[PDB]
C-alpha cells in the first residue's frame, strides 16, 4: 500500500504543510475576504 498511498501521503503532508507555513498568509487571505466582504457591496465590476 505504501506506494498506493503516494499521492495520499503527499496531501496528508503538503495541505497541512501549506496552509501552515502560509497560516499568517492565510490570516491575511481572511482579512482580505472579510474587508471585500463587508466593504465592497455596492460596487461596479471594474471597482468591485
Amino acid at each position: 500500500l505504501i506506494t498506493s498511498l503516494s499521492g495520499e501521503k503527499d496531501r496528508w503532508g503538503k495541505g497541512a504543510q501549506d496552509i501552515s507555513d502560509q497560516k499568517r498568509k492565510l490570516v491575511g487571505n481572511v482579512s482580505l475576504s472579510t474587508a471585500f466582504i463587508s466593504y465592497c457591496g455596492p460596487f461596479n465590476a471594474e471597482y468591485r
